């Protein structure tokens, strides 16, 4: 039933539209994970997304480290990402902060959990005064879903660490700011068994919103067919849906035409188009991305894609 350009209640908000910006590390915060000014113009020029879902935010001071990307463990984080979230909401967009905690597949000791939904709920409560809408937790076979460490065999102990986590987040902002991602295809590029509990039990926890990573393609050359977990996840998930992974305005609309997706996130896309949405109803043509650059620390490839 909905277009892409209608919008969609979710948690305590309503979200302009249904092309929502996906999260994506960009590399342009300090080298010890602060924020930078550069990053709220870049936000800004894409607050016409219905939501944004920002980058990966580290949650811990050691175990991120990649730098040059942005935690939000301390005050001077919470200080920096104010300009960011200000300047979304300047332009009337929404923005969730993606709160990024490495795992390990079958490294985290069982005496360590503690401090780990410690270290999210401090991060949570961070994000709100640093202004953002909400947060955005990533969970996948290496992460917070059989993760290396009561924690194994049945389902319940398998997203156990998931479920603690999320409703750390949800005593600490409410389930109206908290959302998820789940990856079942893996993060940078057995699941039925897993994935699916996992979806019910968020659902139960009546989080804001759901994402998933599938690939939106049905035919694929050289690969037998296997079926698509999203249908499965939409019948124990009550929340909103929103799919991800090679979307097109037209495989979008099909989702949510479908029923099987309420909206649909973009990531490489937002990338090089900052004004999407306003492409997609204008049927305009879209820029390219330059890879070499999705990293770097400056400005090109970043801020200096044009708006239409
Ligand atoms: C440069 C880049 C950075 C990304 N960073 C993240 C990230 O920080 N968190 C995450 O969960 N996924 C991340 N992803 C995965 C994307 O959110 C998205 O799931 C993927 O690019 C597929 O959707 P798309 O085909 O619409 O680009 C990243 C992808 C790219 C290309
Ligand atoms: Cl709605
Ligand atoms: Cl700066
Ligand atoms: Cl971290
Ligand atoms: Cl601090
Ligand atoms: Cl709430
Ligand atoms: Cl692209």
């Amino acid at each position: 039933m909905p277009s892409l350009f209608d919008p969609i209640r979710f948690g305590a908000f309503t979200a302009k539209n249904r092309i929502w910006m996906a999260p994506l590390t960009r590399g342009r915060a300090t080298r010890d994970h602060v924020p930078t000014e550069i990053m709220a113009e870049y936000y800004a020029q894409r607050a016409s997304a219905g939501l944004i879902i920002s980058e990966a935010t580290g949650i811990s001071q050691e175990g991120l480290g990649w730098p040059y990307a942005p935690g939000i463990w301390s005050d001077a984080q919470v200080e920096a990402w104010l300009p960011i979230t200000q300047a979304v909401h300047d332009a009337g967009g929404l923005i969730f902060a993606q709160l990024w905690h490495m795992g390990r597949m079958v490294a985290l000791r069982l005496d360590e959990i503690p401090r780990l939904l410690d270290d999210y709920e401090k991060a949570a409560r961070h994000a709100l005064k640093a202004g953002f809408d909400g947060v955005q937790i990533h969970a996948a076979n290496g992460y917070l879903i059989d993760e290396f460490i009561e924690y194994g065999g049945a389902v319940e102990n398998r997203i156990r660490l998931l479920k603690d986590v999320t409703e750390r987040v949800i005593a600490t902002i409410g389930k109206e700011r908290t959302a998820v991602r789940l990856s079942p295809y893996g993060v940078f590029n057995g699941i039925v068994q897993v994935f699916i509990p996992a979806a019910k039990m968020l659902s139960d926890l009546d989080i804001a919103f759901l994402g998933m990573r599938e690939g939106a393609v049905d035919g694929t050359f050289g690969k037998t067919d296997q079926p698509k977990l999203s249908p499965e996840i939409r019948k124990v998930f009550k929340p909103p849906l929103v799919l991800n992974q090679d979307y097109t305005f037209e495989t979008a609309q099909a989702a949510l035409d479908s029923g099987v997706a309420d909206a649909i996130s973009f990531g490489r896309p937002f990338i090089g188009n900052p004004d999407l949405p306003r492409r997609f109803f204008e049927k305009a043509p879209l820029t390219k991305d330059v890879i070499e650059t999705w990293y770097t620390q400056t400005p090109k490839g970043y801020t200096d894609y044009p708006l239409l």
